């Protein structure tokens, strides 16, 4: 995150860090805590990931120092990537982690709301982006979960920022137009959360952009209200 500053424990109760074991254990992305045994998270982070036995997913973190080999985890049962993903810049960058065991609730974890269908006509005016990615292009992985409050875009704004790309309607861009805040290496994954009627909602799935918090380079995210019917497909199916 650019621009941000540190979290407050417990307050992105649904954020989680997505690390790999493979070739050794470090931050793969950011997610949400959608279900008692899934995770939201987006498509590109699993490029090259053959297998779901290297993935390990911590809830209840605010800071990567509190991740040890003696700190649990959830198992991965499953990988469900949109069977229509190509690549971040192209769409359909969302993917599901299915969890071995039950998310137990609390005040340090806990679901995020998925917008709702009728509530794709709402203005949401206060949204956050939340990681441990990096504060500028050459960084490394934060220790603390960093925030960033970011105004949303039209799509036309967006579209106007990014010649030569498709910006669809199954995309949501957010960024200032001078730059200064916005997700950069390492957030990918992990949530676009806007409060609306005191209720979180998880808006967006950070994608993409073309370097990080540059001036009229709005960050791409997955726009998660197209995606709620696919969403209940896969973690409702009978
Ligand atoms: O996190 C981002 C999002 C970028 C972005 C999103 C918006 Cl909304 C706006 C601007 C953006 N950026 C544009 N350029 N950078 N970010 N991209 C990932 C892609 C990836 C995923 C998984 C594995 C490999 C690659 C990344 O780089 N991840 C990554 C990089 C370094 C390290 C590490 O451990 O060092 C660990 C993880």
């Amino acid at each position: 995150i650019v621009g941000g500053t540190a979290s407050v424990r417990g307050e992105w109760p649904w954020q989680v860090t997505l690390h790999t074991t493979s070739p050794t254990q470090r931050h793969l992305c950011g997610g949400s805590i959608i279900g008692n045994q899934w995770i939201l998270t987006a498509a590109h982070c699993f490029y090259g990931v053959e297998s779901p036995k290297i993935l390990r997913v911590y809830s209840g973190i605010l800071n990567q120092s509190e991740i040890k080999e003696d700190t649990s985890f959830f198992g991965v049962q499953e990988i469900i990537i949109h069977d229509q993903y190509k690549m971040a810049e192209s769409g359909y960058d969302i993917a599901l982690l299915k969890l071995e065991t039950t998310v137990g609730y609390g005040d340090s974890q806990r679901p995020i709301c998925l917008p709702s269908k009728g509530d794709r006509n709402v203005i949401y005016t206060d949204c956050w982006v939340t990681g441990w990615g990096y504060r500028k292009l050459r960084d490394k992985i934060q220790n603390t979960l960093q925030k960033a409050k970011i105004p949303l875009v039209t799509n036309e704004e967006c579209q106007k920022r990014y010649r030569g790309h498709k910006i669809t309607h199954k995309m949501i861009c957010a960024g200032y137009r001078e730059g200064g805040k916005d997700a950069c290496k390492g957030d990918s994954g992990g949530p676009l959360s806007c409060k609306h009627n005191e209720v979180w909602h998880l808006v967006g799935i950070t994608s993409w952009g073309e370097g990080c918090a540059q001036r009229e380079r709005p960050g791409v995210y997955t726009n998660v209200v197209e995606y709620v019917d696919w969403i209940l497909e896969k973690t409702q199916a009978v």
